[PDB]
C-alpha cells in the first residue's frame, strides 16, 4: 500500500532474458506454423474465429519496439500463439501437434529462467 513495499526483484535483464527464450523457439523445428502471421486472406474462417492473431515474429517486433510493459505481458503473447493454434487446428495433425510441443517447450525455459 502507500509507502509499503515488498523488497525490490531484480527486473533489469528481463527484456533479455525474454528476448533469449524468443530466440530458442524461434529456432525450434516445430516453429514453422508461428513464425508469421497467418495469412487472413488465404485462410478462411481465421479472421472471424481468431479475434486476437499472434505469432514470434510479431512479438519480436514488439519486444525490440518497447510494447511490453513487464515480463508477464510477454508470456500472455507467447501463450496466445498456442491458444490460437489450439482453437484452430486438431490435436491430432501435424500443426496440432507442434503447438502442444512449442507450449511445452516454453513453459519449462520459462519456469526455469523466471521461477
Amino acid at each position: 500500500s502507500m509507502s509499503v513495499k515488498k523488497p525490490k526483484r531484480d527486473d533489469s535483464k528481463d527484456l533479455a532474458l525474454c528476448s533469449m527464450i524468443l530466440t530458442e523457439m524461434e529456432t525450434h523445428e516445430d516453429a514453422w506454423p508461428f513464425l508469421l502471421p497467418v495469412n487472413l486472406k488465404l485462410v478462411p474462417g481465421y479472421k472471424k474465429v481468431i479475434k486476437k492473431p499472434m505469432d514470434f515474429s510479431t512479438i519480436r517486433e514488439k519486444l525490440s519496439s518497447g510494447q511490453y510493459p513487464n515480463l508477464e505481458t510477454f508470456a500472455l503473447d507467447v501463450r496466445l500463439v498456442f491458444d490460437n493454434c489450439e482453437t484452430f487446428n486438431e490435436d491430432d495433425s501435424d500443426i496440432g501437434r507442434a503447438g502442444h510441443n512449442m507450449r511445452k517447450y516454453f513453459e519449462k525455459k520459462w519456469t526455469d529462467t523466471f521461477k
